[PDB]
């Protein structure tokens, strides 16, 4: 996250860190005790048997007792199309069930087909590049836009300054009106261009599919 701020510890207990040999590479969202959802591009060309799923984290540079660590049991995809940058969603079924507590909670999703108007205020977040990489979870105020976007993405922009998601924020939630409306998918013009809106997978379009998998 470029131009964001540190989150209050555990303010976002659905927020997940996807890791290889101890290092963050992508975000995810806890959507049920034994399921997270991320961006399909996070896991493409990655051996998932190597991925550690980290719930309850805040400072990735610190040893944290609040954490719960899982392996990926199974993955579900929905027509990931990297050429067109479409359907950038993946569900990762965990090798066990999260212990739901103060620091580890399941996110709330919108209803199928639910659309966001131009000018809705959302929050982006993640452990990605700061402009080094983040130790503490960062958050950022962003605004939903349609100029330079498509119907098959939720796009957001910070106005009046250069701020936005960046490398390592991929897969992370976008929270709008208390609901997970986006999964961080792609940037144009590099990170925090001040010209091109950030693009997220439109979680509302995939709600029926998500529910059929989790329940
Ligand atoms: C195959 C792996 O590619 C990447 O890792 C990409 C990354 C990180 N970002 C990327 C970079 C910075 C921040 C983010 C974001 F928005 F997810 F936080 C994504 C990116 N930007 C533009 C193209 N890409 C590609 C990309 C390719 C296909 C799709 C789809 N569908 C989405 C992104
Ligand atoms: C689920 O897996 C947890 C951690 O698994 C670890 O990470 C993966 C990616 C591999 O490196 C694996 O060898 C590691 O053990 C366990 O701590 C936990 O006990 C598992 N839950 C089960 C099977 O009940
Ligand atoms: C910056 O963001 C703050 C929090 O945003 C609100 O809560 C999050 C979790 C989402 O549900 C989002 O839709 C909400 O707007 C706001 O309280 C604050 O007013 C924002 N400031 C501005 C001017 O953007
Ligand atoms: C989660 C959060 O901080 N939400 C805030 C809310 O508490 C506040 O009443 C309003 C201020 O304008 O902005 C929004």
């Amino acid at each position: 996250i470029v131009g964001g701020r540190r989150a209050r510890p555990h303010a976002w207990p659905f927020m997940v860190s996807l890791q290889l040999r101890g290092g963050h590479f992508c975000g995810a969202t806890l959507i049920a005790p034994n399921f997270v959802m991320s961006a399909a591009h996070c896991v493409a060309n990655v051996n998932v048997r190597a991925v550690r799923v980290v719930l309850g984290a805040h400072n990735l540079s610190r040893r944290e007792p609040t954490r719960q660590v899982f392996a990926v049991q199974r993955i579900f995809e929905n027509g990931y199309d990297p050429v067109n940058l479409l359907n950038d969603i993946v569900i990762l079924q965990l090798n066990g069930s999260a212990t739901i507590n103060a620091n580890v909670q399941v996110a709330q999703l919108p209803a199928q087909g639910r659309r966001l108007g131009n000018g809705v205020q959302c929050l982006a977040m993640g452990w990605g590049l700061l402009g080094g990489i983040a130790s503490v979870l960062q958050e950022l105020n962003v605004t939903v836009v349609t100029s330079l976007c498509r119907r098959s993405n939720v796009c957001t922009l910070v106005r009046g300054r250069q701020a936005g998601v960046c490398f390592g924020d991929s897969g992370s939630p976008l929270v709008c009106n208390g609901l997970i409306h986006g999964i961080a998918s792609f940037v144009r013009g590099g990170c925090a261009s001040g010209l091109y809106p950030d693009a997220f997978a439109p979680v509302a379009q995939f709600v029926n599919w998500i529910d059929s998998i989790i329940q």
